[PDB]
């Protein structure tokens, strides 16, 4: 299993806010390439990221990040004049640090974790309209030595939608039996939810996997989440269970009935899925 | 009351889905003995359990389990043709595994924990109708060496009820001061809840007991929980607090007001509970 | 510095009184009830006798989370430990250190972030009391726990913070470098998500990792429901510098309707950039 290296170099990215089909709004790495969720940003602890951001909408937009260090000027709020006028640009700077023993003997928590970014000014001064229309995306900050996945998939419970999609339209994610699959799970909007995965489980801790025999973290397959919660994990696809179309869904009963459901399609090495209809 | 043995046996059990009185639906180990919650299934990591399931109802029913290992054919979903027709029988197979180091050097989590089973197919294709009406039950998978309890009690916040009971009708559970009591706590339905126990606290971790002095898990007496959450803990009945009628309730204020309350009745060795008058409760 | 080993028998007087316009509160002296009520701080092993007095015209009580108490200090009508109007009562709370039981398992100590509230005003679960402000924080410290420069209590009570009007904070001040303690309690009817701009904490007992072996998730956003309590300590402006740092419920209509405040972090000269 490939691991993350130590971090600490300055990076840059260009990010644009654009209007998408049906009045949805999204972030993209290039003009014309916006998505919901936004592009996945991956940093190692210690790295810095200057985000060259341009607003192409007819309303102000901003960029607010969870978990990472940033000055008040990268708050992404109107109150710290951190928002971007229509047609305007701005460079947001995010930083990350490693953990270590402080001067006072206490242990400073590193930046590592599953985080996210989103608008803070569309609709209201807390980004309610921005978030609803799709201005959010994931951010992973890794620790030196963190196991790397074969693939990462972002699942956002945005009010009563998954990734702003129409009810009962997934998304579905494919893997092969044995694949190390990373899930980033973010919630937004007004409602609480409970994320459930069939056939798989993870540890309720930073990485989603137990550090070893001495980790007392609960092993779960179901987790309550509220607006702006983020967590993540890695699983071995089909480990001890085999290939199949493995449901994931919100477990709030009316939410699953109304379409907060998707499929984690785990294929056999020949690419087929036993007992499934494609 | 001892320690869990290392698992590994092939077990078999017979499980039935049945109509109870008042339009409720339950699982039981024998016809005429269905209950809400269903029977407590208990396993040691490594055990294989073949659930010989019989659906005596006149609509399809299923059995979906959390946490344990199953092949997709024991998904218990219509979507994977794992439901049981009216009057039919089907063998569901659940497996469990010990933790251990993988070839890539990572640590694989074991099956141990507080889990549950429930219907996935009555009323809707997520079992909303079957869950609402009582088709759920607890599963405990023990890690080798886990401390065994003197008693285990299952408390299910199902919608606005506890174990599908009428408002303000318990259940109540009895212990003696010093008894090691295990609580399995499961939530189902539409609503978030907060589970609170007067006079007692636990660790927010796999077993509900701190591993030792190095375990940083929060110690709590109030825990938010949502549909399909399961957790558990073991407490020493009356430890440091004595005998009494110790309330457990949902702490969402209108929920307690409208019936989501019960009693942990902890008795002295002589079997008394001083001051306890059920007319005051 | 750091918290000592506990074991004092301490006492405190507590009054329940009416405040302006329907509000009810606990106070250390009459005419000085606050919302939330006064902070109570103890060391594991400490015993506390609360000499309580009810100045209200209806029964009131005092129920506490987490601490040891015998049944007679439950603070419930059901078990006959409520206080009649104009009455008095002594409620006793005990705390204990961690240690190994006779049966060989580890008994969790009392240390943690806790709270106390009414259990009999309005309903026999204190629904009317909690609604109007009868709640307060309790911290029980473990020997060696690091002590903070300041402690601030934030209660999400239904759609208010600390029963204050919408969009009125509260706001709290600090200096860059300060070790700041937050106590976060929830009451009432709604779930919430507590968010802090510019800072993070560990989701464990103290809010800070014990060392490098601590696998607790590090977070800046936490879901909470009625009667949940937690707390943490942060070094103000650590790696982020000074400014008006927002905290709020992240449920979107809740922030929009005014569950917001400012963690005002001043530079050593006492000024806040952008403010
Ligand atoms: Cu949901
Ligand atoms: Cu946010
Ligand atoms: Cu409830
Ligand atoms: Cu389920
Ligand atoms: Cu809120
Ligand atoms: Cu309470």
């Amino acid at each position: 299993a490939g691991a993350a290296p130590a971090g600490g170099e300055v990076r840059r990215v260009t990010l644009y806010a654009e209007r998408l089909a049906g009045g949805q709004l999204g972030y993209g790495l290039e003009k014309g390439k916006a998505s919901i969720p936004g592009p996945l940003i991956e940093l190692n602890e210690g790295d810095t990221l200057h985000v060259e951001f341009e607003n192409t909408l007819d309303v102000p937009v901003s960029l607010h990040v969870h978990g990472l260090d940033y000055e008040i000027s990268s708050d992404g709020t109107k109150q710290n004049k951190s928002h971007v006028e229509p047609g305007g640009t701005r460079t947001y700077t995010w930083r990350t640090h490693e953990p270590g023993r402080r001067a006072d003997g206490t242990w400073r928590a590193g930046s590592a974790g599953y985080w996210h970014y989103h608008d803070h000014v569309v609709g209201t001064e807390h980004g309610t309209g921005g978030i609803r229309n799709g201005l959010y995306g994931p951010v992973i900050v890794r620790r030196k030595g963190d196991v790397l996945p074969d693939a990462t998939h972002t699942i956002v419970f945005n009010d009563m939608t998954i990734n702003n999609r129409p009810a009962h339209t997934g998304p579905n994610f494919e893997a092969t039996v044995g694949d190390r699959v990373e899930i980033v799970m973010i919630t937004h909007g007004e409602y609480y939810h409970t994320f459930h995965m069939h056939g798989h489980r993870w540890a309720d801790n930073r990485t989603g996997m137990l550090t070893g025999p001495d980790d007392p973290s609960q092993v779960i397959d179901n987790k309550i989440c509220g607006p702006a919660d983020s967590f993540g994990f890695q699983i071995i696809a089909g480990e001890g269970v085999g290939a199949g179309a493995w449901m994931y869904h919100c477990h709030v009963q009316s939410h699953s009935d109304m379409g907060m459901v998707g499929l984690f399609l785990v294929k056999k090495p020949d690419g087929t899925i036993p007992g499934y209809d494609p």
